[PDB]
């Protein structure tokens, strides 16, 4: 009787196995414009992905990750509110069962279609393992999908997913350049939070970008066939894999821009 995103085993039910979901820095939140205050100390992000090794990509049962080689710097994430280097480590996605939901940060109570986390793991903890014990070990940078016109960079991802539609299905995913996933302004709102999903752990600094991507129609149904069950289970389609937004309790959302 695992963790998921079901009515017995949804976002609700999660504190019993994992009390720190009702911690005082959970993920997500919405993102109230108004309060949020411009902190013209933060620097501007620095996103440098021109090195980057993606290897594969995995069906976990929860959502795809795209996996990259952290065994050196390659791709990094510093800057912002962040002291020293993150080193990307993977992505996902978090998408709805419709274009009306499935993000899980919000903006003034407005659902997105779909959010996509690049997670990136602080080098002076060495492993990602010792860095999600640390309260500053994980930097994950957000972004906002919204349903219009095609994201080409985002296609590679599309066409590999019926080769994964069940858990625990990979498939090699090497040369995926995650630029192309990138909108153009990196202006961003950044808090202390969570791990979305079990186990929760309070280790994040999120860095949401304000400016969405745009992708098709097409391109949200194909992640919308994909499986949360094993091959030779019962089909249980992956869509609503969001938690909803969290009390914000004792935490300012700092903005970078005016
Ligand atoms: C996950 C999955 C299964 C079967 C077909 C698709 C298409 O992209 Se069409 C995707
Ligand atoms: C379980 C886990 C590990 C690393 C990152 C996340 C998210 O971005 Se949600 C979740
Ligand atoms: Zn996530």
């Amino acid at each position: 009787h695992h963790w998921g995103y079901g009515k017995h085993n949804g976002p609700e039910h999660w504190h019993k196995d994992f009390p720190i979901a009702k911690g005082e820095r959970q993920s997500p939140v919405d993102i109230d414009t108004h309060t949020a205050k411009y902190d013209p100390s933060l620097k501007p992000l620095s996103v440098s992905y021109d090195q980057a090794t993606s290897l594969r990509i995995l069906n976990n049962g929860h959502a795809f990750n795209v996996e990259f080689d952290d065994s050196q710097d390659k791709a990094v994430l510093k800057g912002g509110p962040l002291d020293g280097t993150y080193r990307l480590i993977q992505f996902h996605f978090h998408w709805g069962s419709l274009d009306g939901q499935g993000s899980e940060h919000t903006v003034d109570k407005k659902k997105y279609a779909a959010e996509l986390h690049l997670v990136h793991w602080n080098t002076k903890y060495g492993d990602f393992g010792k860095a999600v014990q640390q309260p500053d070990g994980l930097a994950v940078l957000g972004i906002f999908l919204k349903v219009g016109s095609a994201k080409p960079g985002l296609q590679k991802v599309v066409d590999v997913l019926d080769s994964i539609k069940t858990k625990g299905k990979s498939a090699d995913f090497t040369n995926f350049d995650p630029r192309g996933l990138l909108p153009e302004s990196l202006d961003y709102w950044t808090y202390p939070g969570s791990l979305t999903t079990p186990p929760l752990l309070e280790c994040v600094t999120w860095i949401v970008l304000k400016e969405p991507i745009s992708v098709s129609s097409e391109q949200v149904l194909k992640f919308r066939k994909l499986n949360f069950n094993g091959e030779g289970e019962p089909e249980e389609l992956m869509v609503d894999n969001w938690r909803p937004a969290q009390p914000l309790k004792n935490r300012q959302i700092k903005a970078s821009f005016k």
